[PDB]
C-alpha cells in the first residue's frame, strides 16, 4: 500500500507498560496541555531538586500515540536539568514515532509541551 | 463550573488495568469498527465454542474512554450466547461512563460495534 502508517513496536511497549503515569501532588511545577481534535488533556508533574527534575509523572486519557509519546518523553527528561529538559522534544525520540497515523504527530507533541509549560510554571514561581 | 464533564474511578481503574487486551490468533470472528474523528480503529476478536465466547480480545490505539469501555464490553461479552452478546452495547455499562467529556460518546460505541461485527463475521462464516 501507498503512505503506510501503523504502530511500531517501541511504541507499543511504551503504550502497554509507560513509565511515570501518575500524579506529584503540591508539585514544583504543573503544566497541561490540550489536543483540539479530541480535546484530550496531557497534564505533567515535576519535583524539581538542585535545579534538576527529581521526580515527574504525566497524567492524560489520551491516545496510546499520545501515552507512549509521554512515557518516552518524561523517562528522558528524568534528572536532566530544567534548561536540557526545555530542549527536549518528540524530534528526540523520532525514530520510536516513525511511521505513526498522519493526526497523531499532534498526539506526541502534547508531552513536550505540558513538560515545558510545568518548567515555566515552576520558573514563574522562582519569581 | 456548568456541564460539568470528567472521568469516574470504574473508567479509570478499566483505563489503567483493562481486562483482556490481545489478539487471538486465526480467531473465529473479528471485527473493526474505526472512529471518524480522530481515526483510531477497535479491534474484537472472539472464539467460539458451544455457540458461546469462549474467548475474547481486544486492540486498539485509541483513548482512555474507547479502552476502559472495551475493557468492561469484553468482560461482559466472555461466556454468552452469541445471541445474548449482539444485545450488548454500552448503555449496559452506562453508570460508569456517565459524565464522561461528551465526545467520548463516539469511543465509547466502538467496543460494542467490533463485537458485533466479530459475531456477524463469525456467523457468515458458518454458511
Ligand atoms: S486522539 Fe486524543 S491525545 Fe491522541
Ligand atoms: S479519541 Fe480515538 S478512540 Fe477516543
Amino acid at each position: 500500500m501507498i503512505q503506510q502508517t501503523g504502530y511500531s513496536k517501541k511504541v507499543m511497549e511504551h503504550f502497554m507498560n509507560p513509565r511515570n503515569v501518575g500524579v506529584i501532588d503540591d508539585p514544583d511545577g504543573y503544566g497541561k496541555v490540550g489536543n483540539p481534535v479530541c480535546g484530550d488533556l496531557m497534564e505533567i508533574f515535576i519535583k524539581v531538586g538542585d535545579e534538576k527534575i527529581e521526580d515527574i509523572k504525566f497524567r492524560t486519557f489520551g491516545c496510546g500515540a499520545a501515552i507512549a509519546t509521554s512515557s518516552m518523553i518524561t523517562e528522558m527528561a528524568r534528572g536532566k536539568s530544567l534548561e536540557e529538559a526545555m530542549r527536549i522534544t518528540r524530534n528526540d525520540v523520532a525514530d520510536a514515532l516513525d511511521g505513526l497515523p498522519p493526526q497523531k504527530m499532534a498526539c506526541s507533541n502534547l508531552a513536550a509541551d505540558a513538560l515545558h509549560a510545568a518548567i515555566n510554571d515552576y520558573l514563574s514561581k522562582k519569581q
